[PDB]
């Protein structure tokens, strides 16, 4: 019913990327991948609740963002059957990570909050099953990696450390006390971003 709409927002995604993430042979799509999700935890930062984010270049070729704000509310949002950051993650409507998730062959979600850690993963946008809990934590925050679905992106297909670093050094610039970590588990180097 309103799984409906959402099937229906992927496919229009999948269908024509270059409407919402951009040039899909470029690099330029596939980067823009990452600031769309950094974006997301740029906001909770805004909202006074984040203060450090990490991104991770993985060596499989797959980019995660961690945040230590609130975690993605994970109750039943009950008009539609299930956890508020499902809806949040697959919902059209900066354009949303729905549009990360559609073109990601794989995505893992991690949100510790109220003493809980829940795990969720999609593939082309779609849960495997829905949000539960994995176990205990006193800490809080949204983790979410994504693999790029190689469906969608062509030519350049692998992240370059150096286009991210200049994007997270420039979001660090305009949002002034935001921390930013880059690390590259590839050949281990590191970057941090914080302009006072
Ligand atoms: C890597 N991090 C990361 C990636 C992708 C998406 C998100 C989304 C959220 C997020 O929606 N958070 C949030 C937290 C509490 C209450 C509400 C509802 C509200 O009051 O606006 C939203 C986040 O925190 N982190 C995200």
């Amino acid at each position: 019913s309103s799984s409906i709409k959402v099937l229906k927002g992927l496919d229009a995604v999948r269908k024509r990327p270059g409407m919402y993430i951009g040039d899909t042979d470029d690099g330029t799509g596939l980067h823009h991948m990452v600031f769309e999700v950094v974006d997301n935890a740029i906001d909770e930062a805004l909202a006074g609740h984040c203060k450090e984010i990490i991104v991770t270049i993985h060596a499989d070729n797959s980019v995660s963002v961690q945040d230590d704000g609130r975690g993605i509310p994970t109750g039943i949002h009950p008009e539609e059957g299930v956890s508020a950051a499902e809806v949040i993650m697959t919902v059209l409507h900066g354009v949303g990570v729905s549009v990360v998730n559609a073109l990601s062959q794989k995505l893992e979600l991690v949100i510790q909050r109220e003493g809980k850690i829940h795990r969720q993963i999609y593939e082309h946008g779609v849960p495997q099953a829905p949000l539960a809990v994995t176990g205990e934590t006193e800490k809080t925050g949204t983790m979410v990696r994504f693999w790029p679905s190689l469906e969608t992106f062509t030519n350049v297909t692998e992240f370059e450390y150096e286009i991210l670093a200049k994007r997270l050094r420039e979001l660090s610039f305009l949002n002034s006390g935001v921390s930013i970590r880059l690390r590259d588990k590839r050949d281990g180097k590191e970057d941090h971003f914080h302009y006072e």
